[PDB]
């Protein structure tokens, strides 16, 4: 009935000490689908990007030995990858053919159940206007090559899914929604990074509803607006997967006296000691900040927490907000939840004193998957 899709990132292995996260750290009963971020591309063919990716693939796909129902996908692209290889690859039927062949081969060789396209984004960040429609052609041709490959080797079809924009402008210049929706198995909407320090004021990473003071285009930066846009503009509810972030965005306050939503800010907040990401803290890093006696807030209109101390403020998601969004997604009949990322939840259980994978476990319980079988073949 609901999917729970979880991204695993292949650079989490480089975090120090308790933050290091490898495929073996994934509980195979937790998610219904796991997505490996990221593969890359070289002369129009899918390829690995870390020296040890093949060893990781093996361990990641090997979790399917513990839970025969689990599916895995490989994600290509992401933020840093940009758009240039995608633009060149989609630009001719030959480049597309080259790529699609490389993928069926890669995916079968290392035992993935599908590909998740994370092009960020067709039509933006240097990608020319023709890419909007070329992305559709790619996806159609891929879905079709998958259909024919399943008939000519008699196994179930590889899946094709896509992680897609939450920005209205990015959506508009990027996607033929009705057509994409025909050929994609799932649509993973990146409903997070909806606010952050680049804006110059405090704001939530992934608020469910708008702030009562949000007007004009600021009224579009919430999960409700974004998922309703996708749905009303042609995507079937059941293929639409709501993104949930297991991290939050932090800011430097311009005035440690003004600590509400919309308070002015002077820049990104500090990198955490584990993910080392400027302007971002993993949920387990934020739990450290809370133990440190940060003042806890609740943004009641948008249903998400925030916290602050001295001149550092952070808006994030906790068990409460994840539960609330998960009830909402069920009421609205979406297909399920996607989580970025499994390595940013409190996976050891030792930072938050809420059990192992508190955030993602909340979703497993709320989406009624507590009883999902976890048995080998
Ligand atoms: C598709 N997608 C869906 N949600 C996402 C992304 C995404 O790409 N990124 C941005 C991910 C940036 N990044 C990389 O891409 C990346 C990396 N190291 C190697 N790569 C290749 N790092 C340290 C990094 O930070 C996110 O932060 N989120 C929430
Ligand atoms: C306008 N801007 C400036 N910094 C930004 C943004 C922004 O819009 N977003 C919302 C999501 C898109 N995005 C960026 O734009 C972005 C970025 N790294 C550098 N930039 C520029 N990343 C990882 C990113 O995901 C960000 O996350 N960051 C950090």
């Amino acid at each position: 009935a609901y999917q729970l899709t979880c991204y695993f990132t292949n650079w989490a292995q480089y975090r120090p000490g308790l933050g290091r996260f490898m495929p073996d750290d994934i509980n195979p009963c937790l998610c219904t689908h796991l997505i490996y971020a990221f593969a890359g591309m070289q002369n129009n063919e899918i390829t690995t990007i870390e020296w040890n990716d093949v060893t990781l693939y093996q361990a990641f796909n090997g979790l399917k030995n513990k839970n025969s129902q689990l599916k895995t996908l490989l994600a290509i692209g992401g933020w840093n990858f940009g758009t240039a290889p995608f633009t060149a690859m989609v630009s001719t039927p030959e480049n597309r053919q080259t790529f699609i062949t490389s993928v069926i081969k890669f995916l079968r060789q290392y035992e993935f159940d599908g590909l998740d396209f994370d092009w960020e984004y067709p039509g933006s960040r240097g990608s020319p206007p023709q890419d909007k429609h070329l992305f559709t052609v790619l996806v159609q041709e891929m879905r079709e090559a998958f259909e024919q490959e399943a008939k000519q080797i008699n196994k179930p079809r590889l899946m094709v899914t896509a992680a897609v924009a939450a920005g209205i402008s990015n959506i508009q210049s990027g996607y033929e929604i009705p057509q994409l929706s025909q050929y994609l198995d799932y649509i993973h909407v990146m409903t997070y990074d909806l606010h952050g320090s680049w804006e110059g004021y405090t704001g939530e990473n992934s608020p469910l509803y708008k702030y009562p003071t949000d007007t004009g285009s600021n009224a579009y930066l919430n999960v409700d607006y974004v998922m309703n846009y996708w749905k009303d503009n042609g995507a079937p509810a059941e293929k639409l997967i709501v993104g949930f972030p297991t991290y939050g965005h932090n800011f430097i306050l311009s005035n440690p006296s003004n600590t509400g939503i919309g308070a002015p800010t002077s820049g990104a907040g500090p990198a955490g000691p584990y993910a080392k990401e400027s302007g971002i803290w993993a949920y387990y890093e934020i739990c450290t900040f809370l133990k440190n006696g940060a003042t806890q807030g609740w943004d009641a209109p948008q249903e998400v927490p925030y916290a602050y101390q001295g001149n550092v403020w952070v808006g994030y998601d906790n068990i409460k907000s994840f539960d609330i969004k998960a009830q909402w997604l069920k009421h609205n009949k979406f297909g399920g939840a996607m989580v970025w990322a499994i390595d940013l939840d409190d996976f050891t259980g030792t930072f938050c004193n809420q059990g192992k994978f508190p955030l993602i476990s909340t979703l497993k319980k709320a989406l009624g998957l507590q009883s999902a079988s976890c048995t080998a073949p």
